[PDB]
């Protein structure tokens, strides 16, 4: 198929059949980074990704369009042709959807022994009869991984947002499929990979949790988004509005006490020499740290505070508004926002390749690509002939370009 | 140094220099693969993580310990004789900092021309002198990127929770490096990666962001845990308490409007026949499904509403607390959370490794080990004798076990 040689995954084949974002994500991530990748969509529908209005033109750009039923008769047969030639196939279904209709790993592997497969489910391979077949979403990934109970105020849960659960998942996907692929460099055999979403966010929320394991309780949820252990962590007000701050380190602590007026605190029981972490709970002074705090910020601007916090190596931040991204000036110096052109001949905006690789850097080269565009092209590349191809449309197990 | 063979990654060669959650996340994945990764602490200091009373169990086990001083005098050179066996180096610092200390990609690569080095910062490698050499946690990119202001309640911004970014962005620098080292089989050449902490979350906040970036409105934050644009989507209340739904598809929306007493909204110029999606401020029925919505959720236990959405094929799920996930089928059929050994001698509970290769299992085979623990073993190794090990441990250049 036509595109530039670039990116570290040049010459890599990735296929992938999923929809919306986990699965989508982890396939389209290997295109970013120079890789042949082929979207498969089914016939009678496509993608629900192209409901929304722009999204996709960012997370489909760089991507080649297969339209074919890849379970039903000479679908089926092409589609396991297609496999000879491919390195990597990630799929995303209700648990083992692939093996109920015939197409397990086995059968993969007798079409391409080295190839690595990538299951992503909400539940998994296998499980129980209760949970393991059952559909899902970001949402539903985070209720049953004890992500969801943990985000939000303190009276009120709520999800991460956008759609978290569904990128690291996709995440996870992509760094799976890279590992496996070097082992069959080394090894020759192929492998399958079994990524549960449920089990990539309970993983991502273990912070805490790992107390409740271990002996201890679960931490309350932050309020107004105030760590709900260390103080001088998270969300604060200055006088002209929204910073993020890290209270973290011995030298920063007695600095800034210093300066809120609390330098008596240090070396206290619970705030002895080398203290690098203030318990907002452990501590009986954690809520007078957090008021002196406060009325210490409310007295300066945010610019004051940037200053004096870059003087004793405090992170922190304005909180940025998504107007106030484009015209920053690092986003502008390093480029993190681009512009590219669409398959239809319009300027879309978004953001560029990300990381850069200093050797071979990625770019974008093909806009997102229209249901079914390019079947007949990959068809034909494994060994379909014109009229081979017509019968495949014709009998519904195929679609070509509008 | 002795460890057991596993993993798609078992022969390779990790070191990491970085404490608390992004990059020892990227470097310790390595370890739960199988790969062989070299933790180095600071001499005089230890990483912050240990701070943490269980979590570090979990986030630093299967890892050697190298306890080193890697920019003076006989440390340097000792640290850059390691490097000479290394595939891949994980390094996490405020931008170009370890350049700006002598120890540039190039100097570097005259000890290994085939080394993989990613660099993880705030703000990247390069840009402008107000941003470049800012310290930054979690939060700073959460709030640099527009992430922040998309988190939390209409009326109350906050961050996603537990420390979200940290976790995005060491996953990106796993997957990242991963495929530089693809390219060095290929080329035989080394990759330098540059991974900016807020260009990772800009990406993962595109969703809608990418409707402002061209034409459109950005839009508000959830009310109370609901999809701010998709109606019949995130948190709801039952009789008996918090479930998440997605209403998506065809099918699954005919069938829950009939369910609901709407089913003569179907066939009007904004819910015509096929949709997939009811958008709740375009469609001027969008409040009125949501008050159906609820009250027919309001009427059924969370047991009858998975029966009856289990029948129409759309995903949900009860919201589970902390408490409730040990003792679920589907946790303990797939041994999502395990127990293992810690150095001390004591039994330790958390997630179990993750995904699931089928052919090479991670495993786990060491808790997380002592502050200086593996130092004389690792200088050992690479061709330093007793006595020359005894003069750093003395000169204050390198740490061994305690
Ligand atoms: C997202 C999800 C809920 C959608 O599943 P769905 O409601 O059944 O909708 P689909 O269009 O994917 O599936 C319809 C049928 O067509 C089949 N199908 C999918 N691609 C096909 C193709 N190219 N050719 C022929 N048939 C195809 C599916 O297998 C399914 O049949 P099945 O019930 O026997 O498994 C489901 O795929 C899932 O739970 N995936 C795992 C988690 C995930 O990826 N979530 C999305 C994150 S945003
Ligand atoms: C986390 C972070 C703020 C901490 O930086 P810090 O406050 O300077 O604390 P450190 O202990 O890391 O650094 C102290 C000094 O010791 C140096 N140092 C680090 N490891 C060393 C080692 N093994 N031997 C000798 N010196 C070392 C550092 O380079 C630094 O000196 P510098 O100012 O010239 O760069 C910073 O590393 C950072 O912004 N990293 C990038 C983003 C990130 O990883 N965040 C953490 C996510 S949880």
């Amino acid at each position: 198929l036509p595109m530039p040689k670039f990116g570290p995954l040049a010459g890599l084949r990735v296929v992938f059949s999923g929809i919306e974002i986990a699965g989508p994500f982890a396939g389209q991530m290997f295109a970013e980074w120079g890789a042949e990748v082929i979207w498969i969509e089914n016939v009678a529908w496509a993608d629900t990704i192209r409901v929304q209005p722009n999204y996709p033109q960012l997370s489909r750009r760089n991507l080649h369009a297969l339209s074919l039923n890849i379970f039903k008769d000479e679908g089926r047969e092409a589609f396991l042709k297609l496999m000879e030639t491919t390195d990597i196939f990630i799929e995303a279904s209700k648990g083992p959807a692939f093996a109920r209709r015939g197409i397990t790993d086995e059968v993969l592997w007798q079409h391409n022994p080295k190839l690595v497969i990538a299951h992503l489910s909400g539940f998994g391979q296998y499980g129980t009869e209760e949970y393991t077949n059952l559909p899902a979403y970001n949402t539903i990934a985070q209720a049953f991984s004890g992500y969801l109970i943990q985000n939000g105020d303190v009276d009120q849960p709520m999800p991460a947002f956008p759609y978290t659960a569904d990128y690291f998942s996709g995440l996870t996907a992509t760094t799976a499929a890279l590992a496996a692929l070097h082992k069959v460099r080394e090894t020759g055999k192929g492998e399958s990979i079994d990524i549960a979403m449920y089990e990539v966010m309970l993983r991502m929320g273990q912070y805490f949790m790992m107390d409740y394991f271990n002996g201890g309780e679960m931490c309350p949820r932050m309020s107004k988004g105030k760590d709900p252990y260390y103080a001088g962590c998270g969300l604060y007000k200055c006088a002209d509005g929204y910073i993020v701050m890290e209270l973290v380190g011995i030298t920063q602590i007695e600095e800034c006490f210093k300066d809120i007026g609390l330098a008596h605190l240090l070396g206290t029981p619970e705030i002895p020499e080398g203290t690098q972490l203030i318990h907002r709970i452990e501590c009986p002074y954690g809520p007078l740290v957090e008021e002196k705090l406060d009325a210490w910020l409310a007295t300066h601007t945010i610019a004051e505070v940037k200053e004096r916090f870059a003087e004793l190596n405090i992170a922190c931040a304005k909180v940025l508004t998504v107007p106030e991204l484009e015209s920053n000036p690092q986003y502008v110096a390093r480029e993190s926002i681009t512009q590219w052109q669409t398959m239809d001949g319009r300027t879309c905006k978004g953001p560029n390749i990300m990381p850069k690789f200093k050797n071979n850097p990625g770019q974008i080269w093909r806009g997102m690509p229209s249901h079914g565009m390019d079947t007949a092209a990959i068809l034909k590349n494994i060994g379909y002939s014109e009229n081979d191809i017509q019968e495949l449309v014709s009998k519904g197990l195929a679609k070509v370009e509008d």
